[PDB]
């Protein structure tokens, strides 16, 4: 088969990749919508008649192409959004879901966690999550350690003692507020600290590691295979967070698995955007090998923002939903998905 | 779908393994035909009534079940059967050549390199072989400095000064050895020096990298994804030669060529066994992914041993043959085979 | 003397050695019986008019043999069997046991420790075993760390504030579960943490003993010298615990031992399998070397396992038996042992 | 069995053992005869009633009691003697050579490599040698760049372009000198460049390794496994030189060798002493297992001195002699030779 | 000035020099007697005649002539008993203090500190250390754990909170005992942990450095400037104790103090042997360079044992005695002390 057309929406970039028998692929790309569309449409200058089933091909011809334009990261924002649209493609080409094309289902479903005068509002909020069912949240820092400790604090009291804490200063930090954070908040119980610092000081990440006793996590940003095995050599984390619309898709984040493996270092995908880079790490969620296997791993978990759910899910027709804290993933062909067109709006 | 059967057959042990909906995958596994057998009925307990589509968790349940036997090496090289016959039947299911599947074709065929009184029998079936098409030889030395460099010089001489050589001392030197033969055999034009030491002393590798100047291959030994990241963190070689029946299968060794290309190492494949074993890795040739992306790029070229050749390929219907140096790659379904059952004779 | 045959029983595999004067001896392979016994098989072709008291020779001969079949760990646990019964070949041709012949008898017997609704029957369980005169015992985690906790709260309140207590995960955890569980068991009073983490990720061990209390072990699947080195140079453990069955018989066990020496890293022999492997790694016990020597040194403790202990002993005339708590080193020639041939069915 | 006596004796210290059974072994003590004895006196005192067949036990005793006198060496040099009586006696009680108890006889003989107005001394000596039969030979310098060269081009050019060729610094150049000689003197064919610096510097080794292409070769003054061990880390040869008599003895050379194994550094023991050294040292290389093994693989070669030859070798009924460049390794009982006691005098 | 004779005496050997001109010195040799004696007796061959003025050319000459002996210690050992009785001979020539000659006086005493059923026979004695005024005392473990805590307990009861307590287990522990008790022992106020481990193992000193909180002491057994780097580079001690008599005398401590220096690593010399050896030490230990200069500088402290005291300084005419707990420093020629030869006899 052959790619025909490949189309940019808004409404965060989607991407529309339609083929000759008719298949439409559909993916999303992270960060500003602009400068990833316009990349987009120079990709598809190459991409139109190509064969959409050698997603590996295509990969690094079109990330190869980008080399010297110095926007490793936007290659891959881009790269991103037609690497899922293209398993899409494959999935539905195949009559696969994603998840077994990426080698099988380990789990139906996932457990969510929930994102969140700023201590009584954490408080409240975070209280009425454990009730909506969430096994576990997370609550953003990082403007302060006395008044972070006093939110964290607040948190702890109103969710009780068993549901987990998280907490993300996103890069809010000096390397000695963190240090000093994680040392007094480590008694409230905290499951991990994330991107406690700015996030190309590599070492300052192992430094944050070393002086404290919460586990760190990071990733988000850090590009793809190279940027991961950066952090990875650097001891910068102890979850590694790779998003699947920003490090270069499926094809990518398969290869990111792979390096935490022999780091023992855990992956839990970053999710954000619309309900199609949702739909998407979900499909990379279920397919996830456990690090290690035995009876009643240690699983993914899902972010789960209610800021702006309802609006980032109107691109599908049926919302992926957390039900008493669980979410689960679809098995129909591809994202198993069906886009809503009316929701989007073409650019360009 | 469902696996019914797993079955193991002999002429090196072949893997069959049948579906429901009567799918047949086959695989081959490295190394000695009974302990591989008795592993794969062992494996085959659970596989029967599993979806032979879910590679990777059949792969990481299967590598758990025999971790604590001790025997690494023995699980990745039954394994190995077992998972290129999956890999057969998934291509089988989903109307897919197997390199599709990885990713793509990046090429049709690969350039072939023919494997070989020492002195005088080298020189001339070398000179056959360059008459014959082949682009490189390949000889096999380890015995003592001063023969092995009699035996390079008139090979040398023999083939004319453009054909690319090879050496392989299969772990026969001393580091000293080795280092004394490279740097006086690096005159003649060598492409690359394979195992020149015992494959359990990496650092030893590094001392051989370091010591003399043609490039140093190896790992047909070096087990799956922890073997092979311990010797490219050792810096042993220049060139990665994984065995697709012995690291694990194409799960596996698709882990091992992104390892390799953090550390800008070259992979090429270990090819020797049955019809089956050269029929997978021509799979993995074709899908293999450039380092770097070029016109004209590096590719990798295919071990072709004329020893008991006639014999290895009597497995397949339609031998995989050098037309003047160059072997062309199925493109049908799975492997893109056909198994001759009469040259077989089944095991247990 | 000459070996005139080499058979290979069942009930685990065993290895009996015959000599041209009627000499008998009998070693033990770790791992599944079949692939080992073929191994044996092979290895038999060679043996078979060789002089068994070349031992050293032997091993680095049939070693060498099978280095290029990828399967190290196979060579390893076929060539313990081999190796053992050679040892006890000497054993009685010289007259001596084997204790003797590795240098001399520092103790005459060691102390065993105890191997085990999860939480009441470990913590039931255990008050037996210090009823029954065991001055330690070791309990099965590896299964969730709330869970684990619970066990080893219970059963520390069971055994008292005086009896040892070790405990075992068995490749269960990621390295965070391990480090959080250290942290939180440590209070506990545990003097060891086995395998903690996969047996691949050496520098996950590592990472497990930097970041929690309780010393960390490990060893039982790390091959000979080599893979034994590896892991010291890592840092993996505090203690050693080499497979006499596994990692290549008294002959290699030794080269392991002085390994550990330069180190400073306590060896603790791993004992499980029939009566014949505990017959040999009761041998070596008796001749370990203290590190450091002084009145009342650290000595080595036997896992004493009482799950199909009977079956497992039913090999010997004799049981080695654990009487309040302490097991008798046999001083006869060779391992000391009579072979209960009844209790066998032989295998091909 | 037990030790009922240890003497001293002159013609170069030698240690006899004599036990109850009338057996009596011999062994012999690197360096100053005065210290050696007294610390050998000394360790009588708890010798005495002792079983002479716990050679680990009593070693790792003995080397004990010495600890904080500061004197490591002397402590290595004079256990030396004791553990190669014992060895000795070890033998004859069991009815087998020594190189039979350390693990099998790989070689019968060794070939002899032959050591030596300084330039036509040394070009006329070393002419003679070759007539003689000897493969090698091995010239001293250190004295001074420009005078050595001219000694290592006149020999080179006297012996033909076969003989092998290996140069001796015995400490006596800086690091400079050293890089500077290799630098010019490896045009003539130099196997290998023992002790160019001092040798308590074991980085200056490793920079002249570096700097140079010629082999570098030590370890005749560096104590035990721990000296071995420090120079092996620091990467300060490719040639490891233990002397028996020097290094612990029988049961500390073995530990040695394996340490060498990991590094893949060979193993030439260091020949020099009475018959007795020389006897020693012979019994091992017959039992010294070829790193890797192959056919004809690299051997221990053996140091062979005509400078009080007779004299050194008065000591033995039965002198080791060079026949055409070989020395044949004795096959009795122990050491498998004979005191000339006549030829000795006690002291104390 | 020339040395016309060197006599050895016992009463621990003495090294007595006389000059022509009739200026006598004397000096100490750790470590067992005769070999030492031995050596003095082989170096004086060469002394005869020379410049007893010529320190550094006397310790270069002499120490480079032992060096393919094998017996460094010994070398060492021996060189001290020579090398402080020309630094005797050296102040007396000159008319000044050895203090004085090494670069001035800081201090005129040093405060020493105590050295001894074990537990209320330790607790007693260091309660009657206190009341004779002794600052602070060090007390033997490295038994076993248990016992040893009980020990510690029991005497920082009978102290008070105030006097200082340092431990030293002479070697007697694994790493895991080491960092076992360490960890257990901090909490009764501990100065600093003495020889936790072997002396060979440096890396196991710095492993019991890294895992508990007493500072780590160790060094009167590491020989001279290159053994004491060795210890340094490893991180294996906060507190490094070279003895006089053992490392080479006056010259070689000097070497070693600069060493400790670049570290931040402190000096306190080990004080153990005849009234000679503490005469010469108390010379040191009054020259030695704050590190850092302050006011109330951190000081050297004195070991005080109190078993064989009088015996051991019976060789002087006045006693170097603790008065209140503080040792004052002679000022007079040389050692600044007179030798009762009466308490002497002559060795050979
Ligand atoms: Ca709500
Ligand atoms: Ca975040
Ligand atoms: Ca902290
Ligand atoms: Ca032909
Ligand atoms: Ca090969
Ligand atoms: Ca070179
Ligand atoms: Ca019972
Ligand atoms: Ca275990
Ligand atoms: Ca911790
Ligand atoms: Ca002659
Ligand atoms: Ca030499
Ligand atoms: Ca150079
Ligand atoms: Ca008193
Ligand atoms: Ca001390
Ligand atoms: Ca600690
Ligand atoms: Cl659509
Ligand atoms: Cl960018
Ligand atoms: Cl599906
Ligand atoms: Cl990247
Ligand atoms: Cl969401
Ligand atoms: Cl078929
Ligand atoms: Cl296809
Ligand atoms: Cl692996
Ligand atoms: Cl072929
Ligand atoms: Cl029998
Ligand atoms: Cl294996
Ligand atoms: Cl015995
Ligand atoms: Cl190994
Ligand atoms: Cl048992
Ligand atoms: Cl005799
Ligand atoms: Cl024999
Ligand atoms: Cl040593
Ligand atoms: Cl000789
Ligand atoms: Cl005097
Ligand atoms: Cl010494
Ligand atoms: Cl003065
Ligand atoms: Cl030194
Ligand atoms: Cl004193």
């Amino acid at each position: 088969m052959k790619i025909t057309a490949v189309r940019t929406h808004l409404l965060h970039v989607l991407v529309e990749i339609e083929c000759d028998d008719g298949t439409v692929g559909w993916g999303e790309c992270l960060g500003p919508a602009r400068p990833n569309a316009a990349v987009v449409q120079a990709y598809s200058g190459w991409l139109i008649g190509q064969d959409p089933r050698q997603t590996e091909k295509i990969w690094a011809v079109l990330y190869n192409a980008l080399r010297d334009q110095g926007q490793r990261g936007l290659s891959l924002t881009a790269l991103s959004g037609i690497d899922i649209a293209l398993w899409d493609i494959k999935g539905k080409h195949y009559g696969a879901s994603i998840s077994m094309l990426l080698g099988g289902r380990w789990r139906e479903s996932v457990r969510a966690y929930a994102t969140g005068d700023r201590v009584s509002d954490n408080a409240s909020e975070m209280a009425e999550r454990r009730a909506e069912g969430f096994h576990a949240c997370k609550i953003k820092i990082g403007f302060g350690v006395e008044e972070d400790l006093r939110v964290i604090a607040a948190v702890r009291e109103a969710i009780g003692p068993d549901m987990r804490l998280m907490i993300d200063a996103n890069h809010g930090y000096t390397v000695t507020e963190a240090i000093t954070l994680g040392d007094r908040a480590a008694g409230f119980g905290i499951d991990w600290f994330e991107e406690p610092v700015v996030p190309e000081q590599l070492d300052a990440y192992a430094r944050v590691r070393a002086g404290q006793p919460i586990p760190v996590a990071g990733g988000e940003t850090w590009h793809g295979r190279y940027g991961m095995w950066q952090a990875l050599s650097a001891g910068a984390v102890d979850i590694l967070q790779p998003d699947l619309c920003g490090c270069g898709g499926f094809s990518e984040i398969q290869k990111i698995a792979t390096l935490a493996t022999l780091h023992g270092v855990r992956i839990v995908p970053h999710v954000w955007g619309t309900g199609v880079q949702i739909a998407a790490a979900l499909q990379f969620m279920a397919a996830m090998t456990p690090d290690p296997v035995r009876v009643n791993p240690i699983e993914p978990i899902m972010e789960f923002d209610r800021t702006h759910n309802p609006f980032r899910q109107a691109v599908l027709r049926e919302p992926l939903e957390a039900v008493n804290g669980v979410v689960t993933i679809p098995d129909g062909p591809g994202l198993g998905i069906e886009i809503n067109r009316d929701a989007l709006t073409e650019f360009r």
